[PDB]
This record gives C-alpha cells, sequence and structure tokens, in this order.
C-alpha cells in the first residue's frame, strides 16, 4: 500500500533522509509529514505532468476535515522518472528546511508551529528504497 | 498504535538498526520483521516477567492463519527497563544476524528463505526514537 514510517516521533533537531525511485511516467508523487492522511503539516508534491503542472513542486499543509491550506510553489525539479531521488528534511518550531537530490534547498512554514510527528509516508507514482530518521 | 516502517522493503544485504527505550515495568516487548501481524519471519521477544520466562530472549516465526513455529531461546539479555538499547539486523537466504546492544549476537534461520520483508513494528512494552533502513 503506500511506504510509511508510523508512531516512531519525528521531534525538533532530527534529520529524515529517504531515498526511493520515481516510476516510469509518473504523473506526481509526495513526500508528507504529519498526523495522519487526513493532517499533514508538510505535504511536497513532485509534478511532473499534473493538470497544468509541468515539472514543478507544490507545497501545502492539509488540516483534519477542513482541507488543503495556502501553496507554495517552486521551480526547482531536478527529478527524472524511471530516477532514483534522496530528500533529507529538518524542522524548527518555524520552518521545514527541505534539501534535494542536487543539493537545493526549499524552506516551507511550519504552521501549526508542531514539535513532533508521528507519521512520514510517500504516496503516488514513486517508491521508497531507504530511509534514515534519527 | 505500534511503531512501524511499512512498504521500505527491507532487502537481503540492507542493514536495519532501530533505537528506543524500554518501559519502566515493562513485562515484554518485542521486534518483527515480515509481511503482516499474522506472517512473521523474524519475532524477537524480550522477556522481562512473562510466564516462568523472565530476562529472556525468544525468537520464532509466526506462518499466517498457522501459528507459531518452534521457538529458539538465547540468556544473552542486557536490557534494563526504563533505559535505552539499540539493535541491528541483517540476513541473507538463510540465516537471520542480529546484534544486540553490548555487541552480542544473537543468529535465527530464515526459514521461509525469503529475500525482502514489507513490515518491521515493535509490539509491547518499550518505544522507538530512531531508524536506519538502508
Ligand atoms: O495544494 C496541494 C494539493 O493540491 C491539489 O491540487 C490543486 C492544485 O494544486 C491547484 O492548482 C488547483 O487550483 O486546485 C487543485 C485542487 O485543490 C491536489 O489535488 C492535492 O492532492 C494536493 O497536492
Ligand atoms: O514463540 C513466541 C510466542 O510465544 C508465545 O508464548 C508461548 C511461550 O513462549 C511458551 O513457553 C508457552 O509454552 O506457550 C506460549 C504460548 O504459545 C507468546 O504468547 C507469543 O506472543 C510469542 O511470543
Amino acid at each position: 500500500d503506500r511506504a510509511e514510517v508510523r508512531n516512531i516521533p519525528f521531534k525538533l533537531g532530527m534529520y529524515l533522509t529517504v531515498g526511493g525511485v520515481v516510476n516510469s511516467n509518473a504523473t506526481r508523487f509526495s513526500i508528507n509529514v504529519g498526523e495522519s492522511t487526513d493532517s499533514i503539516a508538510m505535504h511536497m508534491d513532485h509534478r511532473f505532468s499534473y493538470g497544468a503542472d509541468q515539472n514543478v513542486l507544490v507545497l501545502n499543509s492539509l488540516v483534519h476535515n477542513v482541507g488543503w491550506q495556502q501553496e507554495e510553489r517552486s521551480k526547482k525539479f531536478p527529478f527524472t522518472k524511471g530516477d532514483h531521488f534522496q530528500t533529507t528534511i529538518t524542522f524548527d518550531t518555524h520552518t521545514f528546511y527541505i534539501q534535494l537530490s542536487n543539493g537545493e534547498t526549499v524552506e516551507f512554514p511550519n504552521r501549526n508551529k508542531d514539535a513532533a510527528f508521528n507519521l512520514i509516508y510517500l504516496a503516488g507514482d514513486a517508491r521508497l528504497t531507504f530511509v534514515r530518521l534519527e
């Protein structure tokens, strides 16, 4: 089903590194950090072709029983279908710090000021091959 | 609920390191590698007090809709309630190689000759604090 790391707290000051492979013919895949599939503090969607979006990163938060908040977009897109990627995430109470495979970074606000997350998962057209959370 | 890493394949030649903390007043906790909570290729139970078992490791496999197979027991028990532990596991098609916090090792047969596992989880009276699967 989806690839997930559950109930191993991702706390302030820890680093999460995930590696994986994008499917050949991928439309989009996302990495999600939050509490559940309906409560996501940092959604990072990688869009190869989705609606009018082609080769863009879209970041947002999802509030339980409320929905998606304000999207932030980045044009940094070092991803190729069929190829590996590696992403590292850390955060403090104000900011998620994301580092992409090529060393470029994206920052996204920690909107709820959360200090720990109990669910990390990947969804969509990719698979994970390794994880370090420490 | 339980701490789990799901659908990030633990394959032949990868290493899994988990760290955690044993509950004060723990009865037992286990680390489990398999396919589901009813299909476990390597169950490693840490028994502080369970029936007549006190400070013993018990290893076994669980077959779906069939049950527990032949138990193997070890007397190596460098664990203290309320304290941290660290365990590393690797395997080939014949053997699971487990290394405990103090450097001692335990080996347990890979009874189904499996080459990849899609579920790693901890159950019982402990919690996980970090994981590396690579
Ligand atoms: O914001 C993340 C969220 O986006 C949804 O798609 C949006 C799309 O980004 C936007 O440009 C359009 O106007 O509305 C769509 C629907 O809200 C995705 O459907 C969702 O999965 C998230 O990725
Ligand atoms: O073998 C692992 C399995 O053990 C069960 O407990 C056993 C116990 O080890 C044995 O000495 C006794 O005779 O029978 C019990 C029931 O089969 C646990 O209940 C189970 O959770 C596993 O840990």
